[PDB]
């Protein structure tokens, strides 16, 4: 059994109006107030477009979704409202529908985002403690209100570099944390999958989102786009084994109980621990310092439970540039 070390009774205290998502009733707006200007992006479960609100002339982004459950929605943007207003936290502005195919749109702020593959290439040492500074307030912000982003990834981290403006965005698989549930593990992108996902370990927690964090910072300090580049969930659990060891995954194996699936066990193999500067080359030299390492280290552990949680992630030292910055 686990639990989250950290806002575990947050579900538990607040009323079901705050997490009993499925009795939310969907106001929609008008869609004829949003035309769009520019498609920007598509996924598998929508296409995005930059757009403009014709009412007030003012930017904005619309998701045209694909067909998709009610259930499913409905978490979305329930999740979406109790953000609402929270630290770097996407700002849904409207619902609406087509009557006749009957698909939905969600209207969100827009964000003048640079890709980050060509974004993260020109950061500076300061820009990384910067932006991953921010980011951990958002997830700090929704653990503390019950929630999993379970999507932490550098394409849902929007990021307008001129104003140095960060937004974590697409919410579709977050869920509220609820005291011993079981979850399903198909959640995250593959390369910032947790190891409690790629074993099947289904009472994970808020910690999910510090490994997908920790991922993205290893890829940010490294240079590496992704830093566990595995080409499926087996590979990816593989990836990791050969850096973090298999000595450390055996005993989380031990703690929480689990067993790999022989075809899993027999590729993992045995792997030595690789010290993080093993990775540090000309390119990333004037990114890895000992309090990056530090920092990283404590992220990038198999024990969801082990890992930093956002908050203490905030005030270790590698941030205090940052922090002094802004109580300024
Ligand atoms: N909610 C929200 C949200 C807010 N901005 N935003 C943006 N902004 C944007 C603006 C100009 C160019 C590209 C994106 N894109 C996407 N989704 C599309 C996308 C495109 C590229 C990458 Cl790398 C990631 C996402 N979603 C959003």
């Amino acid at each position: 059994m686990s639990k989250a070390r950290v806002y575990a009774d947050v579900n538990v205290l607040r009323p079901k109006e705050y997490w009993d998502y499925e009795a939310l009733t969907v106001q929609w707006g008008e869609q004829d107030d949003y035309e769009v200007v520019r498609k920007v992006g598509r996924g598998k479960y929508s296409e995005v477009f930059e757009g403009i609100n014709v009412n007030n002339n003012e930017k904005c982004i619309i998701k045209i979704l694909k067909p998709v459950k009610k259930k499913k929605i409905k978490r979305e943007i329930k999740i979406l409202q109790n953000l609402c207003g929270g630290p770097n936290i996407v700002k849904l502005l409207d619902i609406v529908r087509d009557q006749h195919s009957k698909t939905p749109s969600l209207i969100f702020e827009y964000v003048n985002n640079t890709d980050f593959k060509v974004l993260y290439p020109t950061l500076t040492d300061y820009d990384i403690r910067y932006y991953i500074y921010e980011l951990l307030k958002a997830l700090d912000y929704c653990h503390s209100q019950g929630i999993m982003h379970r999507d932490v990834k550098p394409h849902n981290v929007m990021i307008d570099h001129e104003l140095r403006k960060l937004r974590l965005i697409d919410w579709g698989l977050a869920e509220f944390y609820h005291p011993g549930k079981e979850y399903n593990v198909r959640v995250a992108s593959r390369y910032f999958k947790g190891p409690e996902l790629l074993v099947d370990l289904q009472d994970y927690d808020y910690s999910l989102d510090m490994w997908s964090l920790g991922c993205m910072f290893a890829g940010m300090i490294f240079r590496k786009e992704p830093f566990f580049y595995g080409h499926d969930n087996h590979d990816q659990l593989v990836k990791i084994a050969k850096v973090l060891g298999t000595d450390g995954l055996n005993a989380y194996l031990n703690k929480y109980r689990i067993e790999l699936d022989p075809q899993l066990e027999a590729l993992v193999g045995r792997h030595s621990r690789k010290p993080w500067l093993k990775f540090m080359n000309a390119d990333n030299q004037h990114l890895v310092s000992p309090e990056a390492i530090d920092f990283l280290d404590k992220l990038l552990r198999y024990d969801h439970q082990e890992r930093l949680t956002a908050l203490e992630a905030m005030t270790h030292p590698y941030f205090q540039q940052v922090r002094a910055a802004e109580n300024s």
